[PDB]
């Protein structure tokens, strides 16, 4: 609902460390893996399976077991500089092409 951060500077520097993000989940009952979420730069909000990216501030919810943290990060927050640093634009393109073709 707020604009996504597309700068090279994290919106939430307190959540810049993997272990800082890990602590936010607590006991995690959800179908998607908390360490996989923390690696894709997500931390838990404490409200269902709502996560936000530390860098772009981008929020996601309702994780199906088929949904991949990095993939969803690229789908919904393609301007994220953290995503670009970790995954590269070749990965990012692939994923975009795949979900723009998932539609048919
Ligand atoms: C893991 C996937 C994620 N999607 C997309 C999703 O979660 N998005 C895409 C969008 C950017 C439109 C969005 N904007 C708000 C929220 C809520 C929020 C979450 C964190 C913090 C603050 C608010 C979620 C959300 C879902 C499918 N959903 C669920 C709601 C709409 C949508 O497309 C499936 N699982
Ligand atoms: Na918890
Ligand atoms: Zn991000």
């Amino acid at each position: 609902m707020n604009f996504p951060n597309s700068t090279n500077l994290p919106r939430n520097p307190s959540m810049a460390d993997y272990e800082a993000r890990i602590f936010t989940f607590g006991t995690w009952i959800y179908s998607v893996n908390k360490e996989q979420l923390a690696r894709a730069g997500f931390y838990a909000l404490g409200e269902g399976d709502k996560v936000k990216c530390f860098h772009c501030g981008g929020g996601l919810t309702d994780w199906k077991p088929s949904e991949d943290p990095w993939e969803q990060h690229a789908k919904w927050y393609p301007g994220c500089k953290y995503l670009l640093e970790q995954k590269g634009q070749e990965y990012i393109n692939n994923i975009h092409l795949t979900h723009s073709l998932e539609e048919c």
